[PDB]
């Protein structure tokens, strides 16, 4: 309400404590109106007195915050004018260039570059220009309020004494700034396509949240409503209409793939929308656009839909209504469609963002030869914990390409056939490498850092964190299949095992809680065990995830051990499934701190 | 982009004429740009006399239309002073008699009509300050546009010596007018409370469109799946879960209702929506208050919640868990449910709404002694084209009461028995005087107000084609029951019968395209078989209507008649369902252009 909330709205996610403080003024004003002493206690000298030393405190309040604006401002526009001289100088630079093939390209580049820094440099501009706007607006406001409530005439006189005259009002030069440089991106960069010009340098609205559009919102209604119908009837389903002639691992073996990847997209889309309400700067982070960003609605709805084809799909499994081939199309089919719409290659579907997508996804695969972004080990991380899927695509090919007679029906083949649990075994080793491929690409992504930075710490110690992954699978196959050939000697193995379990939990705990987070400090002061600067309001959050992640840690460590040693013949495959959808949810918790850390120590 | 949607957004209706024809400047300007020829086709003085005379052409315009807007602006100013004044006579009176019970009831009405009076002649201040203001901005925007179109400095001259000076602009006199209506509210009726006085007298940005909550149409989209999701699934199980041995009569012909008052308010949501974009002023036609009027958004959320209700209440009746009661409870649950959610006394789910409607609807139904609004007949002609509703209602009071065994189970009791078929039969005739209570209270409507204004030619005419109905019915009504004791002389009765069917289409048919919509006019002719002015883009909307609704009438007035008069046995009922739900789409498609004739003529 009122400029208030405009205000809030309208924060600039860098330069929050420069803003003016109405709130505090607001709520110092009303503190001044709250004492009110009694009415017949003491002479009307004490209340004017109160009331000239409270305006005198007002006024010293309001011209030290003043002059920390007009030095913030003059100090901005001072960069902004170096800024603007050595844009200037790389612009004659490349067109003195081009005007005297591998140049061709590399002017094209260079220019293209330069689009965009003068797109960020005008960004940075109307950022300026609306923060001495608001910081104006703000001021007559304050002023006005308080000549109301002070029923004097005193506010317009400091206002037009010191604010009509104030350095960073009086100063213009930003307005002939923004003509000089729109003027130069038409006339050198565009050839006189002013539209062109304006079109590249277009500035959304983004003070003012997001005007989304009320279609997005309705179709992320439908499906959320459709997928929860499907959903129960599902459940009903199964409950009901399922009878007794196979244990159905094949089933849920096979879609726990799907399940895992909707609920992380579900997740991630809570986690964007979190990200944007809390203020942190995530489009610059990921170098992002800031033209066109994906909103958390889209998330929604890309998930909806993909829980809306598995569910069917799931569905069809169990009925089965009619067909010629019975059962092992569905699966198939489902995974085709969403390989293909990930591929899509017309532009459709947001082209942009699956375009970005893939390049990343390729980027971070192939990342023993490249760079290291924020972009690339955060997917790589995220990667770390979906290990999963992989896992279940690995058991799927199997099924289809050994066990499963292609030309034939049912689909329940007997059990006691020797080639019955080919990949239920593990001697074959499809499973340690698979699951420590993940491992491996973050390690190998690690020391490609460290040798471009040249500095052991802290990528060193990240390797390691990042190689005792290797040892766990190694030693834990090792002693599934020692024990499955019944050495004497096997027990030993287990011994040591244990050990190195311990030695990676209470080991990446630690990583998890000094470096990722930098919780624990020694300068926590008065919020005992936490930082100094949170930007979430309550550290009861903070107290939860610390619970949480400490217990979430074993259990992931355990499933993956579990899952790729494959004993407790019975409820192995029972313990893996309940405990996947877990570490997604540590994964999710996980990322909130991880980015609000970042933002923070920049570093 | 531009100013365009800006003022076709924020041009209130009722004045659309009296703004800016901006989008005529615009292509003019754009066509004076293109018509001219190469530069060595034609020599430069023939180019720049084109240039001279558009340029005069151009300046008549604008001068022409200036000069309307100030006549416009100095008669609104007069007949504001005048409002002005009486009101404030008004309020003299009103506080003197107040200075110096049932008197006290007197002044408490007074005041809260003059507080509702000065809120009206606020918005309508308001209304004309965003008028002054949109007239200025589009003045110096077209101004500015034609400055850079041409290349030339003459449009700012112009601006400053005709803009700058003209009357509508230089009078301020309305903020003084602002200022003194609020300073008379905050003194004389909010006794110094300037809070409640604004907030009473607070303007939401109507003419912004409407700031639709995301929460609205998110569950606006999520009950829309599951309608959509549960009614397929519905469909599904009674395909194939239901089996044919007793028949399906005693639940459609119960069920239907709720499908009709579904259907009736998805087709209102959809008229409120088309009103509103037209830009057709229903709110002041239905004397609803400007600040809390109800958008489509909300009617299409009860439509779906009720579909909801309705369809897993069928579904239920279907599967038919059992504990106790077999099945005889699903339909009373759901009646009593939704009439205890008309009827709700507390301050949720839409406090003002239902008691609104309710009172409007006590009042249509003590027709013969309140007096006549436009909602009221509007309400009365809605709930006729509804009879289906109360004949469904009786239908099952009289099932429930007297052939129902409430003490029993299933719910399929043989028909063989004597007294099935009695509810069957119209011995008793209730069906005739239920059928034409509709009719009779429409009938009372007009001939009081044909008595209240005393003038026959608009009004006795309308009384006197409502009176058919009963003719119609009380006919069919002999001619079943001569039929039915198999008299000589029946058949001819059947004869005059359908005499009275041609007497009542071909009769309201006209009604309906003469008074109701104002076709056919002979003053006109600027379209083919239409009226002098229309407001949706496209006559073939008209086209469709008039060919649509000559076959609606027959089919309502032959669904009617064999509804009440109880024949064909085995297609009667098969026929009612099959055109009772098209009736509703008649009255949508009647709706939109009775109030788009009634917006104009004003009778
Ligand atoms: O792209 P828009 O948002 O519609 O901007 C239009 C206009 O473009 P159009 O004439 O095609 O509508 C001008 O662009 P050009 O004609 O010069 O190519 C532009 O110019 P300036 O910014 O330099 O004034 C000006 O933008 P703005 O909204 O900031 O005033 C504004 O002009 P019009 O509303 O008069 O058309
Ligand atoms: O919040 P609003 O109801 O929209 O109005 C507030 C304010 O009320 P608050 O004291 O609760 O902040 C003033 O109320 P008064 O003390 O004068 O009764 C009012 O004053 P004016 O309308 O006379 O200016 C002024 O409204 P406006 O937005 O038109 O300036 C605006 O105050 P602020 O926006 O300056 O905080």
């Amino acid at each position: 309400m009122k400029f208030a909330e405009h205000l809030s709205a309208h924060i600039t996610p860098e330069w929050r404590k420069q803003y003016i403080q109405y709130e505090a003024f607001k709520d110092m004003l009303y503190s001044a109106q709250d004492q009110a002493p009694s009415v017949e206690v003491t002479d009307e000298d004490t209340v004017k007195r109160y009331f000239a030393k409270f305006e005198e405190k007002f006024f010293q309040t309001c011209e030290k915050e003043l002059a920390k604006i007009n030095t913030f401002y003059s100090e901005k526009l001072a960069e902004a004018q170096r800024r603007f001289a050595t844009l200037q100088n790389e612009l004659q630079s490349s067109l003195d260039a081009q005007k005297e093939s591998h140049e061709e390209r590399v002017q094209h580049r260079n220019i293209k570059d330069l689009k965009l820094a003068f797109s960020e440099f005008y960004l940075s501009l109307i950022l300026l220009q609306n923060y001495q706007n608001l910081n104006f607006t703000g001021f007559r406001k304050i002023l006005k309020k308080h000549d109301k409530i002070l029923e004097t005439s005193r506010g317009a006189d400091w206002r037009v004494a010191h604010v009509e005259v104030a350095p960073f009002y009086t100063c213009k030069k930003i307005n002939q700034l923004i003509s000089e440089t729109e003027a130069v991106v038409t006339n050198e960069l565009e050839d006189g396509d002013r539209q062109k010009a304006m079109k590249r340098l277009r500035v959304p609205p983004l003070g003012a949240a997001q005007p989304a559009p009320a279609w997005t919102t309705f179709r992320v209604g439908l499906f959320c409503g459709i997928f929860i119908v499907l959903n129960i009837t599902l459940v009903l389903a199964a409950v009901f209409k399922l009878e007794t002639d196979r244990s159905i691992w094949p089933l849920i073996r096979i879609y726990r793939g799907g399940f895992l990847l909707i609920e992380f997209l579900f997740l991630l889309g809570i986690n964007t929308y979190g990200w944007r309400q809390a203020g942190v700067n995530h489009v610059l982070i990921f170098e992002l656009n800031p033209r066109s960003n994906l909103s958390h609605q889209h998330l929604f709805e890309i998930a909806g839909f993909l829980g809306i084809l598995w569910c069917l799909s799931l569905l069809a499994c169990f009925f089965a209504p009619i067909s010629v081939i019975p059962t092992y199309v569905y699966p198939l089919a489902l995974y085709g469609f969403m390989v293909f719409f990930l591929i899509n290659p017309t532009k459709t579907f947001y082209y942009k963002s699956r375009f970005w997508l893939l390049k990343l996804l390729f980027r971070v695969f192939t990342a023993p030869f490249h760079k290291v972004g924020f972009a690339d080990f955060w997917l790589a991380d995220q990667l770390n914990s979906l290990s999963v899927i992989l896992m279940d695509l690995e058991y799927m090919i199997c099924f289809y390409s050994l066990e499963l007679k292609w030309d034939e029906s049912k689909g329940l083949l007997p059990n006691n056939s020797e080639e019955s649990g080919i990949c239920h075994k593990y001697t074959y080793g499809v499973r340690a490498i698979v699951q420590c491929i993940p491992a491996w690409l973050r390690f190998i992504q690690c020391l490609r850092r460290y040798r471009d930075t040249k500095r052991a710490f802290p990528h060193l110690v990240n390797a390691g964190k990042y190689s005792t992954t290797f040892f766990m699978v190694t030693f834990a196959a090792l002693y599934s299949t020692h024990k499955e050939r019944g050495h004497s000697d096997t027990m030993v193995f287990f011994y040591l095992w244990i050990v190195f379990y311990i030695i990676s939990s209470c080991y990446t705990l630690i990583w998890d809680l000094k470096m990722d987070w930098g919780l624990f400090d020694k300068n926590a002061g008065e919020n005992t065990f936490l930082r100094e600067e949170i930007v979430y309001p309550q550290k009861a959050y903070y107290y939860c995830a610390i619970i949480e992640d400490v217990i979430l840690r074993f259990a992931w460590t355990i499933q993956i051990s579990i899952t790729s040693t494959t004993l407790l013949p019975h409820s192995g495959d029972i313990i893996a499934t309940v405990f996947a959808p877990l570490e997604v949810f540590r994964r999710f918790v996980w990322n909130f701190f991880r980015l609000e850390n970042e933002h923070l120590n920049n570093c």
